[PDB]
């Protein structure tokens, strides 16, 4: 039951970092959960808890000591993000992600990836990829609101770092996994971090996280 | 110069609906096709022309007629849009434009199709589609910032047209077009509307649109 | 009647800008209008119109002519905005519009005036007011949604003329008007511009415009 | 010193909540609180700021347990929130935070009151106020930024206690307050909860707190 799980996983995975169960987060998930929920009011809660979960992620950057001379003409000693960073969307649910990511950082470079597992095979293929050029050179926020069995995060990374990604700079940015998703990622490239909302249980017999949400893309881009 | 083809286009092309050329409009215009604009500018008013556009389009759908009363206790006579409609991107630079619909018209469903033209034969391949089950049963709002020589486009009609949408009730979305695409639409597909922002002189030897604002999809995410 | 009403202020008031009346337009209305609104719904409405119309507006201001060059290395020739301007909001139902003011202009300046209809007359006295310093200096977007006698307003525009603001660079926008309210604005200050979405036939003993929309600054802010 | 000053409100007054000090809490706090920030550049952070607060003092609200179902059909336990709410700025400033509490609490009723301090003295007097009827039956987010004095916020607490709200139902949203301040709101009214995301130093002889961010109001509002 849940708060072994959390228990266990927090201690064996020092790089996941999961969001302040607050109660507010909770009532939002329930509405995203529901199966009874509409279309307008799952994107309207959806987008909501994604911000919540980029402006926990951001806190993952490396920063900078920064002093200031408020107007009172006195010094206030803050700090200073500097990263060169990017936002990279898992197609399709990855994207709706993409809005939050441009609402607080503003014109940030997006990379796009399209996975697909073969029909017969099941193996994940790379369809399509559109990345910035110099993404060797920054820090990636990689957006996938699910890790179900890892199968599609993990070819993702992959790509990156044939690209010439380094391992350590890649920011996993998820809302809900499973415990499998979670150890896998973590034993194929245990160098990334990985921002949370919930873990749940398991997987379905059809390979769905349970409880769950169901296919997230589709409930989000209304295609279901 | 330009008025003329306006006029011409204007003249042979009676389903095609240019927006307002106000000064705003060209201002906006002026800053997303200038080289020397930054991304965060780029972003900002392309979104902005984005929403002006949208809700151009939104008038090409059918309305009813509607009475109300008024808090004043006297009925009023107004419209009512009454139809089932979607929006669908064409991946990469369509999907710019996703955040515009949502906008104006909350949880609407977002088909998504990627179209590619093969490296070596040049034509266009369905690479990916992703749509609303009943599409066959709504307004399609397709959206493609670019319109050079009409090769994506036409082959996403020819998909949803496969799929059993009624041509007349596609509104293709658009940007900035070059008079041959605007010809080519309309030799194939005829039964379809248009709303665009410009019309630009010719395309150029790379098929690029001129003066044109070079590649929208790359300037718009920052894959530059 | 409403037609004739249209054209008569139109053929009457150089200065004052009539928005489009489109479908969607007139659908906006109906929904505003409609006293059987909830009030998340009118708010979406509402801010949706004020999008549109403080756009128009803008077009209002002054601008010069720009050739950029293009990433195609071509010319393209269009203009720019050169202008210190500020919105000023009547306190409170031209609050409800900063809000689209700033969504278009980031960082505008916002000046604020509390005006009071005194009780025993009704003579408006200028209860408070928060202004720029340098406002002679600059173009205004004055914002009230509501004009019936144009008592307020005026009492606005005379404080503003006060502290040096010319006339001629007041930009009077709002989203509906009785023709009574038309008239003393123009009458008193024939040089400003004035831009609305709607103008209705007349007002009650009450001063509310018919058919009207009710009391706006409840309606939006949820004062019932 | 801060920690000290931090622990030490913390310890004293069980009511009071402050906001995670993450790094990008303090980056943001940075740039807002540089005297060489532009205007825009204010704006935008400041915005950002304030929902994450809203998201925070949400929390303080009543809720109730929920179990709904997924679309696995698999229950899951959440957590209804369901109290008629609302929101009521002090102005000017606070109305900087009605947008905020805006985006997610969709259409929530807002009330505005206005207080000035009377010259010759310092007795802020009540000037203008619009609030919802309903009020006394509602949990109340008092907003506003600054809290040196809390002659402000001690005096619309006093005008909400008049109108019936009952004093444990008053949540003050606050962005920076000093402990002079904290102190006087809780030995008037202790039963309110207050949350907010910095405490400064102490206030000066012309009652700014230091380092402090200047006038608040003026900055954000551009009057400055
Ligand atoms: O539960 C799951 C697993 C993968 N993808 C989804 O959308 N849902
Ligand atoms: O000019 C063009 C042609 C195709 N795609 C673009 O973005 N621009
Ligand atoms: O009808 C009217 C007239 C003035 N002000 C309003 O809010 N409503
Ligand atoms: O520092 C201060 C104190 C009160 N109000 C402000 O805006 N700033």
């Amino acid at each position: 039951q849940e708060e072994s799980i959390l228990q266990d996983i927090i201690t064996r995975f020092p790089n996941v970092v999961l969001m302040k169960q607050t109660a507010q987060l909770r009532a939002m998930m329930t509405i995203i959960r529901d199966k009874e929920t509409p279309k307008e009011e799952f994107v309207f809660y959806a987008d909501r808890l994604i911000r919540l979960l980029i402006e926990e992620a951001l806190n993952e950057l490396p920063f900078q000591k920064k002093e200031v001379t408020t107007p009172l003409d006195v010094s206030y000693h803050g700090v200073s993000f500097y990263s060169k960073i990017c936002g990279v969307s898992i197609v399709r649910a990855g994207e709706s992600m993409e809005s939050g990511l441009r609402a607080v950082c503003r014109g940030v470079r997006i990379g796009k990836i399209l996975i697909q597992r073969d029909e017969t095979t099941a193996e994940p293929k790379l369809i399509y990829e559109k990345l910035p050029a110099d993404i060797r050179e920054r820090w990636v926020m990689l957006l996938d609101p699910m890790c179900a069995t890892a199968g599609s995060v993990c070819k993702a990374i992959e790509v990156l770092l044939r690209l010439g990604v380094k391992e350590e700079r890649i920011i996993f940015v998820n809302i809900l996994a499973a415990p499998q998703g979670i150890e896998r990622v973590f034993k194929e490239y245990p160098k990334v971090r990985m921002v949370t909302a919930a873990v749940d249980i398991c997987l379905n017999s059809r390979y769905y996280i349970v409880p769950g949400i169901g296919d997230f893309g589709d409930r989000y881009f209304g295609t279901m």
